[PDB]
């Protein structure tokens, strides 16, 4: 928090990237980035702001600020921004979309190995963010993207806050995903790396249930009371007690009693060595998961200049 | 050790159980568990952690992990945990308390039949733990609870370790009840089902002497030397040579020369068929041992959902 942030913010020319097809409606497109005279085509996601509200541009630049300051295999890579009428945020294309829809659309072919490895990858990304003294505040299955079935990265830094060498972040008001929030956050609007661990717990639960909604019934207004009553999310069927107890620990009320990301890395990694012993899934073994593009290179292989 | 542990960890709502009165000070309470809308009241023991030390919570969860993984009539039944500021472990209430105080407070009414049956029950519980590849490490009269004078269960898994499909467990450091420990454990910190058998022997001796302290004089630091000199606990007065020789066999230095729990079950069971022939107790024959509660049900009769 005293170290100068020397990240580079790259400004890209509009004419250097071609939009191929749309992905959603903010408005994300799927396209290619072709730095002039470099003989490379980089698959890319282009989020172009819709009318420009001085507030909308402020928000997108804050995201670019955060994304530009991170660099880890399990965190989404920012290529740059384009300063056109509408400010476009250009990122690495994550072909398989968000992990939440992915577990839903592929239940029948997702084995224990993939599930446990995702848990390790997300924990590594989160540990890295903690190294950078960055509190995410919106960790969830919807905010993890899939580069390949074997490689996911944390995304959506739209609420991420960089702590000053400051113990916790105190929020204002405004929409927050209460069902993924720690108790001390729903109550006192406090947020820490440990509150992120709580969110990590719910994210794992979403994965172990193949995409179920947490507290699929309860209205957000009640979540707070239920949590005080000492209640938590139910043990997913495929989960041995070893795995569920990790989740449960992430939901302790004493934030410091919850596990540390570096610990989650170790625990899930030991389990990933013998997946069938910690997640019980029917058919687990019998499961398989996945324009001239000669010059195409993934952003992860396209470094600097 | 390759089989997935699919035990269920039940998270209970604070408002589902009423504390009636205290039992000790950790801090154990005596109360009732009233699952919402089930029309049942389950007598229960609630151990609520005092200030929360991230270490204190870690320890109690480990106990819950072990207790949740066992299911046998002679092992203490875990109902669940409550995740409140302080983490509470909820178990089946054992009305008559621990067996150690029980033999002390009731000497004059404890007959050979009760003594031998307890030996069989403890041996059955221990055999079961061995089936689960679980080494208890703290078997003693203080750690056996009394549901009724005719039914006891093994408790306190605060040091119990689950062996991997691993021959023996190697400890670290930290307080250990040396007077109940096998020789190879006091010396090389090794622990096995056989070292548990040694502890089983001392537990029986404590019972046959109606609650006497083993090596009531000797300081813990010496126990190790005395044991090397080939010395052991003295023959209790009420004990025929048949019974004492069983104990003695549990104290062999060659751990594999000691008897197996399944064998202790058979031996004590044969004796339990004709108690007065193996334990000689004055007055043995002339001995007797023992809020709207309409909906009360013991945890042993309250299964699943």
């Amino acid at each position: 928090g005293e170290a100068p942030n020397q990240a580079l913010l790259r400004i890209l020319k509009e004419t250097e990237f071609k939009k191929i097809k749309v992905l959603s409606s903010g408005t994300v497109y799927k396209g290619l980035w072709i730095p002039e005279g470099e003989k490379v085509k980089i698959p890319v996601a282009i989020k172009e702001l819709r009318a420009t509200s001085p507030k909308a541009n402020k928000e997108i630049l804050d995201e670019a600020y955060v994304m530009a300051s991170v660099d880890n295999p399990h965190v989404c890579r920012l290529l740059g921004i384009c300063l056109t009428s509408t400010v476009q945020l250009i990122t690495q294309l994550m072909p398989f979309g968000c992990l939440l829809d992915y577990v839903r659309e592929h239940k029948d072919n997702i084995g224990s190995q993939y599930l446990l490895n995702w848990c390790v990858q997300i924990a590594k990304g989160m540990n890295y963010l903690e190294d950078r003294r960055l509190v995410h505040r919106d960790l969830a299955a919807r905010n993890v993207l899939v580069k390949t079935p074997q490689h996911v990265k944390i995304t959506d830094f739209g609420l991420a806050k960089l702590l000053g060498a400051e113990k916790e972040y105190h929020a204002e008001g405004g929409k927050v995903p209460i069902k993924w929030m720690a108790l001390e956050s729903i109550l006192h609007r406090i947020y820490t790396h440990q509150s992120d661990v709580w969110s990590y717990g719910v994210t794992v639960w979403e994965l172990m249930t193949f995409g179920s909604k947490p507290y699929d019934g309860i209205p957000a207004s009640e979540i707070s009371s239920i949590l005080e009553k000492g209640e938590r999310l139910p043990q997913p069927p495929i989960c041995t007690i070893d795995v569920y107890m990790i989740m449960v620990k992430c939901w302790m009320i004493d934030a410091d009693s919850r596990p540390k990301f570096r610990e989650l890395i170790i625990e899930f990694s030991k389990m990933a060595r013998d997946p069938q012993r910690y997640l019980v899934i029917q058919g687990d073994e019998r499961m398989h998961l996945p324009e001239d593009m000669d010059d195409v290179v993934d952003a992860d292989e396209y470094l600097i200049p």
